[PDB]
């Protein structure tokens, strides 16, 4: 019924992405 498998959420993934825009830390 959970959209995928049992695994780590995918989002998880998405906010250790790399990015393109570097400022304030």
């Amino acid at each position: 019924g959970v959209e995928g498998f049992n695994c780590y959420f995918p989002l998880q993934s998405y906010g250790f992405q790399p990015t393109n825009g570097v400022g304030y830390q």
